[PDB]
């Protein structure tokens, strides 16, 4: 998993915690550009909004889900992202955070 962010659901709307060098790389954000924010940065004007409800549901169900949509670079480059969401839940079985692997499949 070479693309990858880290996010905080006990945090307001989830924001992203963490982000590995080639994510940094794949949407050209700087890591200070997008600490502390919500990962729907990545969406546009030809993200399929059906698809983007498929990942909110698996979010609020908390399980996981692989879909192929639209993201946008921070130039605003399109390209075909590979995504897979993976809930992660602490030694008790609470939800911790969530785990986003992005594939760019263009
Ligand atoms: C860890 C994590 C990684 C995510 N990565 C992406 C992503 O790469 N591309 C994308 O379009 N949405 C991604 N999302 C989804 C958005 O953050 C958001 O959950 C999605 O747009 C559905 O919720 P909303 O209707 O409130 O926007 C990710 C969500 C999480 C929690």
């Amino acid at each position: 998993e070479k693309n990858f962010v880290i996010s905080d659901p006990r945090l307001p709307d989830n924001p992203i915690i963490f982000a590995s060098d080639s994510f940094l790389e794949l949407t050209e954000y700087s890591r200070e550009e997008i600490l502390g924010r919500n990962a729907r940065f990545l969406q546009g004007p030809e993200t399929d909004q059906a698809t983007v409800q498929k990942i909110r549901d698996a979010i609020r169900d908390q399980r996981e889900i692989t879909v192929q949509l639209i993201n946008y670079t921070k130039s605003g480059k399109k390209f075909w992202n590979l995504f897979h969401l993976q809930p992660m839940r602490d030694q008790k079985g609470e939800l911790q955070y969530f785990i986003g692997v992005q594939l760019d499949g263009s």
